[PDB]
């Protein structure tokens, strides 16, 4: 005697998301400046985030928005991040016209939607920089030394992205970025 759910039921997904922005404020210690924006877990809800919100390329230079699963925080130092590292995709100046967007819009599809199938536990998030510069972004997976997983994503970032088989993308841990400057994968 009941109504059916495909007329009025949001679409669950796989995981709940947390959306972080970061404002650069000099006077301040870099983990203050790193504030919850929202969370969400339906397909409706995410869209009236990111239909709400700034698109990456009109941000001031110093601010970033990152996503990360519900649970997980947005740094090396997080239990989930910090055995981790992270696929990088430095953008030049140009870029952050005719990429940035598409990009960050895509990488947010790849983690709401579970792209990654079999590894997609080991992804813990993403992270766009916009920077003077040259944009960054990387999405971030929980464990450096799992081989399979780690290739696995970036062949399946690369390919969602279009990037051609010449642009080479690396792999680094969150251990050497947080104590150096070192690719440990390419693809
Ligand atoms: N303790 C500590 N510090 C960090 C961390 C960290 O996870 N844990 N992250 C990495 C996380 O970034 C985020 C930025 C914005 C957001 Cl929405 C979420 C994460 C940067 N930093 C600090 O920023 C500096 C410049 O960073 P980058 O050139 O990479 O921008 C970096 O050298 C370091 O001092």
């Amino acid at each position: 005697e009941v109504a059916n759910p495909e007329h009025y039921i949001k679409h669950p997904l796989q995981n709940r998301w947390a959306l972080w922005f970061f404002k650069n404020d000099k006077s301040k210690t870099w983990q203050a400046n790193l504030r919850l924006i929202s969370k969400f877990d339906t397909v409706e809800d995410f869209w009236a985030l990111y239909n709400h919100i700034q698109l990456s390329s009109n941000l001031m230079p110093g601010c970033d928005y990152s996503l990360f699963k519900d649970g997980i925080e947005p740094m090396w130092e997080d239990e989930k991040n910090k055995r981790g590292g992270r696929w990088l995709i430095t953008l030049n100046k140009q870029q952050r016209r005719s990429d940035l967007d598409r990009f960050w819009l895509e990488t947010l599809l790849c983690l709401i939607g579970e792209s990654f199938d079999d590894y997609s536990d080991d992804v813990c998030g993403a992270v766009v920089n916009v920077r003077a510069k040259g944009d960054k972004i990387a999405i971030w997976t929980t464990e450096c030394e799992n081989r399979e997983a780690v290739t696995h994503i970036g062949r399946v970032y690369k390919e969602r992205l279009g990037l051609p088989p010449k642009i080479v993308i690396g792999y680094q841990s969150h251990a050497d970025t947080a104590t150096k400057s070192k690719n440990r994968f390419v693809v």
